[PDB]
């Protein structure tokens, strides 16, 4: 039963999984992930799995050049390099040793050595560029523009760096964001030194996977696009830096004032936005050598076969490719993985199978694009699509040590209300309580009333082909803090010893963590009816019309002009709230004893995810086909709601055709509506 | 059990709905349409079935101005109207009364009023151009053609002819084509009078349905495209003639002789080629003033819900619709599903089920490009890509009197083999004989060897969205002559007359027919084990494999240079033919008596059409998703196996880029390669 699969996980056991898998740096791409991979392979199948492979394909990749490094010059009249930033983060005590720690890079950069005056804007939002395009009246264009680490996805800023016309672009760390007030710089606090540098990839991919192999698995004899046609790779060198390299390079800012407060970090310098210096005269210099190449990657796939629906899968998740030791990017993750599997194998042994298939994914090259998970589920989707139940997630089991923070379908949102009044919150002072009471008085629902907050999906992580492209009903759950990540993420600091210090010393986090993660799991693949409550999803597709109603409202003359009318998704959410309710009634009305029509109301829950997905996708990305949700165009990491809708509303006073424009408003809501009321149907008796 | 149901179908019935459905004519978009539909939904509620409902659409539709009517005209060198061709058709006897029977047109054509020089392209194939525009050097542009009916669906033509520069197109039946030697026009005899003209839309829709929805229904609050981005419409105007006012046309013409006797008809020309006139001097004016406009369509669609599995689906389609009287296109086979309907009725009453749920559709304006069939599909898209296990579809149920024409996906072929040897042959000499044998004798099979011929599915009829779109599994059987259609096709003298006094006086084909489409549907909705055969795909992917190969190497030189492999796509092959091997010895193996592993094995059976379905479509057809098969891109009504790769390898030898067109072929080898592998995997065990 439950309890039995939970008792089994222990702290000590993750303890150890998790110093094993971050002793050296698994990168993906080199012999050393490849070896954790059959490592990973043996052990879940001495744990009970019953079968393991290894799924592998040719996917783009990048790294930086061995013997011609990057880094950034101040230049002066002449050519001399006055300044230069460094080759490599200092490494932490004890691992001077290091055999290859890849030094900080942006993960598909071009090549390329520019040179040109500088730029500050800010978190390089969208916000951010129009504050300075438009009201400012700086301009971009030819600049080398230098952006601060936060708020949103990196991709996201070089993107709408690229669009305003740069030339570069180059990332920090700002303290004001990476550096919690008192507390120490890594060894002595979790802080980032003044010397740490975030790694990170800079894609605008839209769910594509591989740049090369858009839509098919990178197989042996994939075809592949020139890299000329590849897909979300960036056109301007970029480089991350720590906040020293950035005083440097910051102090001698000309041009106008920061536009207000909430633009100047914690570095003592005036944060001007340029463009160039005070020192007319010196330039800013890049050097960009790093190269893009076709290399193999590795994810394991662990089976538990189903006793009784053994064609319904339930997929536990999470990648082990790390930029460098992973030591909670993603091996707090990992470790929590192993220990859910070592279990539910301990339960497997003594004879007990799960009800449902339970598929178990160490996925490689998520760092790079969530390119592992997201050939596979290519590679799978005829599976997925008709077979599959649930994917739970399983990066960082914790980003901090304050709260739970859970994002997922509304599906499952009674699933984790349930589970968690069953666990022991594991925060001090709410010792004999459980984790719902805790996790509800540290981070309440917006919406109300007594209930903890649950976030949207969007992006940047591995449940994205899943869910966005596949419609399957998809959860995360980690420990957070109080989208900018810890401060020592993507860094060399980033240590198994960070975690066993600072993070979670008795493992205790972690724990619940496993549990929150292997429980759902559990339940997905255990309980008789799939525990989904469709009325949840008539709850929030309300607040949704509402919300994006509000937005369109903003402008109600082109609404009475162009005739826009809601109408439509306001009946479309009142049928499925009506429909959903009358199918619950059902659900509790029927006899679980007859197989037939249980498998026929679990197969309405299962392929209920599935009817928000429309086949021809959102406009321009292919990819992302959920009508509901898609990742914020401005901020992958960030779920957007309608986002068809959203996306055609957004900035809309700037078109130059307003009835072009609000013509394509009236469709998206069309398309909602309609799927809306199609996805209700799949819940009205089936004849 | 089967023999009841096959025995309670009466020949006499038919008849009677057959007299009863076209006694006026059933135009879509028109009130008699819309009362044949509520009739039908009455009579198939009193049947039997458990519900009965229209489905309403507004869709594009086309007529021809009632008070300014189209023609064509000689004009002389000073705007005489020399000639005129008619306003319409002699009606037949005793229907010279005809309330509005619509003229002869060409359903979409833009209006106009164009004049020019003819030229004569025989049948408007892509070979017949090739043949005029490089061997003879003749040139179309800014020519009006005119061009027989016959070989390739008249959409394809007027395509053709457009791309070729032509500012009009006109279409007549030629005697050769459409008079069948010693066999008296009517009302005498079964052939095409000189005064008959056939009826037809001419749109290039590519199943999209209605031009103004592509993608989703045209419901109430449908967001419409404006008609200049509208789907599949032609640019130049277009409308067709008998073979009367044809020789008037084509005796005065000029330019050079026919390229061989092929372009030669049966009328007593020359059938030179032009451009013009022996008689310079004279012109051809056309006069088009027919409007497009959105229009209300009625789909009649009865359930009878299935006993023991009620979400699985089991379709009965067919359209109601007429170009006039519709004797034999489509009533024959109406009433063919009337009787079938009624015969299914009739079980219910005495209290059987069927085990899945059946559904059954009267659908309309399939005339005008398969336009009810395709909005309801689109609209009920994710119940049927779910739960649908099979689509029957049921158009004219005789265009002749030899034998049985059968199209199919492979998973039906045994089915149809062993039904087949169950019924009784109609033919006469094969009395006591099985329909298996005299089919077998009569339209033997090319592959061998003592099997009779069954065709691939193409398009240009309703089951095209089910299978080209969707993957549900497809097929078609009715009785046959010795593309081009029977003489009276879409002329006012297809009548009841026309079928009961020279087609079928008995009604004995018609019965077999309702026995060959009734006995699939009874066998898909009640057989416990789905009748398909996998084993039939692996037979048929190994010919197609083997078909598309032949072609690539026609061109030995641009193989090597550019390493064309067809390697992947043979390895493909054999694996799905081991793995379905496999497949067949489970499902032979297992015990019926577990119903979770029975839906299991079914859901596989199932899903396998579905498993070669691409989500992104065909290039350029992103409505034709099956990998395996499409319709012809040179003929709509012929199915074409490998159409990727066909398409990218069809006149590959006159593209510009020999190496972006050899990329191609390699990309489409790689999807089909991928698709065949990961339907084989479908079969494969699930955990
Ligand atoms: C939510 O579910 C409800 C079903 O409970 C559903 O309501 C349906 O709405 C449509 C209109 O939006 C109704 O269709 C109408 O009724 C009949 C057809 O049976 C016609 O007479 C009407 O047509 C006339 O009026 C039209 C415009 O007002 C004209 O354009 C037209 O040419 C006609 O002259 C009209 O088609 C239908 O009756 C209800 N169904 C009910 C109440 O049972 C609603 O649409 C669902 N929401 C969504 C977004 O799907
Ligand atoms: C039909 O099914 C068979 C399975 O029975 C399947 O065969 C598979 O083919 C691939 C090659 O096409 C094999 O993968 C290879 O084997 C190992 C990985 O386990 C590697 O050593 C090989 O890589 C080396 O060589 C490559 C090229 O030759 C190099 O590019 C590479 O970098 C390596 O140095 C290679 O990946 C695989 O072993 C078999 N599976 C078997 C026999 O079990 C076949 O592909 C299926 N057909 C289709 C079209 O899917
Ligand atoms: C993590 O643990 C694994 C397995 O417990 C260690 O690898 C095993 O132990 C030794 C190492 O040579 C061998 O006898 C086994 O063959 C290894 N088993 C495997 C790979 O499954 C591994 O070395 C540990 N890693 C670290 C850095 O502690
Ligand atoms: C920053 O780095 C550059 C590159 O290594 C340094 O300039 C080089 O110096 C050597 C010897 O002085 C010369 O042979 C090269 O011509 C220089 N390379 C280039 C491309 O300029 C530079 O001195 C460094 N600057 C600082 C302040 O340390
Ligand atoms: C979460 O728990 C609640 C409370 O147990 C569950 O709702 C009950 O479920 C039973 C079983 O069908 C019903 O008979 C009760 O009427 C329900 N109570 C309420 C308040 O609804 C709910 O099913 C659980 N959610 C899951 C398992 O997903
Ligand atoms: C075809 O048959 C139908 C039904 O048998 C005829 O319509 C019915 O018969 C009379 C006609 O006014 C009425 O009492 C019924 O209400 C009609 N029933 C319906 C429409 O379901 C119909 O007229 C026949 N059509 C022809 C031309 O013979
Ligand atoms: C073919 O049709 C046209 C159109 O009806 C005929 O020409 C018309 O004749 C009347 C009276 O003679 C005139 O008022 C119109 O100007 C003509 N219309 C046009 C547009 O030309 C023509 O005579 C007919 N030709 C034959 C041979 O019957
Ligand atoms: C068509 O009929 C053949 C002959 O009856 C069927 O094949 C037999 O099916 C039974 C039932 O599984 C087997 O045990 C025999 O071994 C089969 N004989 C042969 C020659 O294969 C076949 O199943 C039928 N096809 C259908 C129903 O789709
Ligand atoms: C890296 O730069 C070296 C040293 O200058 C050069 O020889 C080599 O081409 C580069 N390797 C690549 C392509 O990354
Ligand atoms: C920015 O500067 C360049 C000239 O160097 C110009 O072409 C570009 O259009 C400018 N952008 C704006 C907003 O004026
Ligand atoms: C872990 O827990 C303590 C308790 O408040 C917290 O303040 C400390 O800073 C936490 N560690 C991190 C990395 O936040
Ligand atoms: C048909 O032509 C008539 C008569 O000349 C004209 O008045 C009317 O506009 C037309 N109707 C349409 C738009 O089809
Ligand atoms: C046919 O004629 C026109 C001139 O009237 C010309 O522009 C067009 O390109 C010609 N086509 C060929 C194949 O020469
Ligand atoms: C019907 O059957 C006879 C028997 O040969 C055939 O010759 C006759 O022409 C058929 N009718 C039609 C329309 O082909
Ligand atoms: O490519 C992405 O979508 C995200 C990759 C990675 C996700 P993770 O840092 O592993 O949480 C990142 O944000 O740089
Ligand atoms: O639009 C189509 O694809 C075909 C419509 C109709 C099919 P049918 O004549 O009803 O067999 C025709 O060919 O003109
Ligand atoms: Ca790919
Ligand atoms: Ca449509
Ligand atoms: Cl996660
Ligand atoms: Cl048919
Ligand atoms: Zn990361
Ligand atoms: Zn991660
Ligand atoms: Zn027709
Ligand atoms: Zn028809």
């Amino acid at each position: 039963n439950m309890k039995a699969f939970l008792d089994e996980l222990k702290a000590e056991n993750i303890k150890k999984f998790l110093y094993n898998f971050t002793q050296i740096p698994h990168l993906a791409g080199t012999e050393q992930n490849f070896q954790l991979a059959k490592q990973i392979q043996s052990q879940w199948k001495e744990f009970g799995l019953d079968s393991v492979e290894l799924a592998h394909y040719d996917v783009l990749l990048s790294y930086p050049n061995k013997t011609h490094p990057n880094y950034i010059s101040i230049i002066n009249e002449d050519g001399n390099e006055i300044f230069n930033t460094s080759l490599f983060e200092p490494p932490p005590p004890g691992y001077e040793n290091v055999s290859d720690i890849v030094p900080p890079f942006s993960a598909f950069s071009p090549q390329g050595m520019p040179e040109g005056d500088l730029v500050y804007v800010n978190y390089a939002r969208t916000e951010d560029f129009f504050k300075l395009e438009r009201d400012m009246k700086i301009n971009c264009s030819g600049k080398i523009v230098i952006a601060r680490y936060g708020k949103v996805f990196r991709g996201n800023k070089v993107k709408n760096a690229q669009l305003a016309g740069a030339k570069g672009v180059i990332l920090y760390s700002d303290p004001a964001d990476y550096f919690a007030p008192g507390v120490k710089s890594y060894p002595d606090g979790w802080n980032l030194p003044g010397g740490g540098v975030q790694r990170g990839n800079i894609l605008n991919l839209n769910g594509a996977g591989d740049p090369l192999t858009p839509g098919y698995p990178a197989n042996e004899y994939a075809y592949r696009r020139g890299i000329a046609e590849a897909v979300g790779l960036p056109s301007i060198p970029v480089h991350p830096i720590g906040y020293y390299d950035a005083q440097k390079l910051l102090e001698k800012m000309g041009g106008s004032a920061p536009p207000d407060s909430s633009w100047r970090g914690s570095l003592k310098v005036p944060y001007n936005v340029g463009p160039g210096f005070t020192f007319s005269t010196q330039k800013v210099k890049m050097h960009i050598h790093s190269t893009n190449e076709v290399t193999r990657i590795y994810n394991v796939i662990g089976t538990l076969r189903g006793a009784v629906e053994p064609d319904r899968y339930v997929i536990l998740g999470g990648h082990r490719d790390s930029w460098v030791f992973g030591g909670i990017d993603p091996q707090s993750g990992a470790a929590v993985v192993h220990e859910i599997v070592r279990s539910f194998g301990t339960l497997k042994k003594e004879g007990w199978r799960p009800r449902r298939t339970i598929l178990f994914a160490s996925w490689d090259a998520e760092e790079f694009g969530l390119l592992g998970s997201t050939e596979w589920a290519e590679e799978n989707s005829r599976l997925l699509q008709e077979r599959g139940v649930a994917y739970i997630n399983a990066d960082s089991s914790i980003e901090g040590n304050y709260t739970l923070r859970v994002d997922c379908t509304p599906l499952m949102y009674s699933l984790v209300h349930n589970l968690t009044k069953e666990l022991k919150s594991p925060d001090e002072g709410f010792e004999g309580k459980s984790l719902y009471e805790s996790w509800t008085k540290k981070s309440p629902s917006p919406e109300f009333s007594g209930m903890p907050r649950i976030s949207k999906l969007g992006s940047g992580n591995d449940f994205e082909v899943f869910f966005q492209r596949l419609g399957i009903a998809s959860g995360r759950a980690r420990y957070t803090k109080n989208f900018s990540g810890y401060p020592l993420y993507h860094s060399v600091y980033e240590t198994y010893e960070l975690v066993e210090k600072f993070y979670d010393p008795m493992f205790k986090y972690h724990l619940t963590v496993a549990q929150v993660r292997g429980g759902m799991v559990f339940e997905l693949a255990n309980s008789i009816v799939l525990p989904f409550d469709c009325r949840d999803y008539a709850v929030v597709l309300r607040k949704y019309a509402d919300k994006i109603y509000s937005i369109s409202m903003k402008h109600p003359q082109e609404m009475k002009t162009y005739s826009v009318s809601f109408d439509s998704l306001f009946s479309a959410v009142k049928n499925f709230t009506e429909i959903a309710s009358k199918f619950s009634e059902r659900l509790q009305d029927f006899d679980k004893s007859n197989p037939i029509v249980l498998r026929m109301m679990n197969d309405q829950l299962m392929f209920l995810e599935r009817a928000f997905i429309d086949p021809l996708g959102l406009p321009d990305r292919p990819f992302y086909r959920h009508v509901i949700y898609a990742p914020s165009s401005h901020n992958k990491y960030a779920g957007e709601s309608f986002p068809g809708i959203y996306d055609a509303l957004f900035d809309i006073e700037s078109k130059v055709d307003p009835s072009k424009a609000w013509g394509e408003v009236k469709r998206q809501i069309y398309v909602a509506a309609f799927t809306v009321q199609a996805a209700a149907e799949t819940l009205s008796e089936v004849a």
